[PDB]
């Protein structure tokens, strides 16, 4: 009931395959070349202990940064000034080219998506979701326009407990056990969402990027997987491929799944800090990206978890805006994610780490503290 | 009750991550930087339809090579004449670069892994699997040697019906869904398995190959992922790396689930005609070689699905030996698996396929007049 999906290949019917149909045919021409979409999967490495630290450049005016890095769980941290990486940090046993979980920097990268096909005019985002996705009607997604999705200004009644909706969102996704009852993917999920109706306050919530990637899919007929390589990936002459784990019917879990390195997240910043050019293209318009950078509605910013330390915060278009006088704009992604622009000194800083905890005010205190000094540190003297 | 296995990262419980646990400390570290090995994942392409055929060089001895290859449903096709690439093909949608799934030509790696540590005098095939692995005391594999594994010598109760053990043993490893009273591990699954007691005839079965890949974890404390890389795949000098299916212990599934590119797989042949050696260093001892080219015991082949075609054949260290005057050796998956062994001519053959059917008779005499016919058009004319 929640009507066509991109096909998983060229003719598979909706659905399929599953874990239980791969490996028979015509499924299994596709399944056996891309079997890490069906089953977890290991590297088995082609290369035969300690952490790597070259912070530059930046040592100097940042003395005690290895150990704040530490302290703040760091896995990778890179520093890219202009088109040069001044800084870098990898935590013993991650190296420079391994890839690293996004958690919500991910809905960066898939307003990034919908903004390409804002450019190209596929998308209208001041018309309703239900004009790309008719089957959300009757949900609290009937009624707010697709902008309204971008800049998370819906009300939703979303509990951050299995029957809380965060953990039903990830049993719907394939990153928890199901349980008895639970929706069979995160379409039928999205569509079990509700809301009092009211719009125009910002409340953070994850479904609205899954809604997002879910338009992408009915706009350009292709996957997201696909959407997120064609429409921004593909363009950035990025080290590797990315990664995105996908629901059982392939859907890639757009709000939260994708993981890349550091260095190649570094060129999604390079990207808006080039007035949404790319090496392979055009990713977003010259207005997308400013409209990213002045932010959104500051009156609809009521999230004192991010207003005590910007006060003239906002959030637009799966960005946080912090508003102060930096104009730093931020992905941010829980456990200590961040994707920071410092227009200011032209420079992108990449923060990837695994704090203990999804969020507490200690922790992104701490984040934040280094990512302005950092960001100051650059500042010409 | 199947005793010590390998953490999955260092300090780790038993068993840790889940599914359930994996976005949790200390686990989360780990586990946001292999989150392929917990959930299900797509590539997002850094790259932006038609078949590649460059078959030689042998297209003037075989005319109706490329139509041959598509009538048994090929993938990827590659022939490596002593260190040069002579003849390739790929079909529409398969890029060069591309990994396949190699069912049970994974066996042949494994045994490989086996003989590696043999050659080091950590593993001597005379012992019982229970000086290895004592929590298999009271199985089927309670008394065989090891050497009786590689060779699959071991009269088993096992179903080749969600109730047969093949299935059971899919389920078992995550490659099907589970049922309730399923084991809950590889490990596990293979301790439920009975047989007569008899050994010396040949039997093929999949759990001898996972139960090798439980005594080189005994014997090393290595994650099979991680032996297998360390003992070969980082031995190869590689292009890519291999991935592998693994269990929720993970376990690799070292029966069936590795997949790598043709032209990976084609240096893991290339080994074997090299005596033993690879880039890296040696893999296997001279006389590991020597025993594969050799073949087992013609007595104990009793299948007549391979002796019908290969009359004096037989099987031996995870190795099917043709015994025909080629002297042909060759790795063997169900849908049309193959690295196959030409030492006359110096040739390492590897096919990958996807065939609608596991196994016929029909299937394996046309994918068989392939692999012959190519093999006789690099002989010196």
């Amino acid at each position: 009931s929640t009507g066509q999906h991109p096909a998983r290949y060229p003719g598979a019917a909706a659905g399929e395959p599953t874990l239980d149909s791969w490996q028979e045919p015509p499924h299994n021409r596709w399944a056996f070349a891309h079997l890490g979409e069906m089953v977890p999967s290991a590297a088995v490495s082609r290369r035969p202990g300690h952490a790597l630290a070259r912070l530059g450049a930046i040592a100097a005016q940042l003395p005690d940064l290895e150990q704040r890095l530490e302290q703040t769980y760091t896995d990778a941290f890179l520093v890219l000034r202009g088109t040069e990486v001044v800084a870098e940090y990898y935590r013993a046993g991650f190296a420079p080219d391994d890839r690293h979980l996004l958690m919500s920097v991910s809905k960066s990268l898939c307003g990034t998506v919908v903004g390409a096909l804002v450019d190209e005019g596929r998308i209208d985002p001041a018309q309703p979701v239900t004009e790309y996705v008719p089957e959300l009607a009757g949900s609290v997604y009937d009624g707010p326009s697709v902008l309204q999705v971008l800049d998370m200004q819906i009300s939703i009644d979303y509990n951050e407990d299995p029957a809380s909706e965060v953990q039903t969102h990830g049993r719907s996704a394939g990153w928890r056990t199901r349980r008895h009852g639970d929706p069979a993917d995160t379409y039928e999920f999205l569509t079990t969402l509700r809301g009092d109706g009211s719009t125009g306050e910002f409340q953070y919530c994850s479904a609205n990027t899954d809604v997002l990637a879910w338009i992408v899919e009915r706009v350009t007929g292709l996957r997201y997987v696909e959407a997120l390589s064609t429409y921004l990936w593909a363009k950035l002459d990025a080290d590797r491929d990315a990664t995105i784990t996908v629901d059982t019917t392939g859907f890639g879990f757009a709000h939260g799944g994708v993981s890349c390195t550091a260095r190649d997240l570094a060129r999604v910043g390079r990207m808006m800090l080039d007035g949404g050019v790319a090496p392979g293209g055009r990713v977003v318009s010259e207005d997308w990206v400013r409209r990213v950078l002045a932010g959104g509605s500051h009156e609809a910013m009521t999230d004192k978890g991010f207003t005590n330390t910007f006060p003239d915060g906002s959030y637009t278009r799966q960005w946080w805006c912090t508003g102060n006088e930096r104009g730093n704009v931020s992905g941010i992604g829980i456990h200590g994610q961040n994707l920071w622009l410092d227009p200011l000194t032209d420079s992108v800083i990449v923060k990837l780490s695994s704090w203990p905890d999804p969020y507490t005010e200690h922790w992104h205190r701490l984040q934040n503290g280094i990512l302005l000094d950092v960001s100051r540190a650059l500042d010409a003297v």
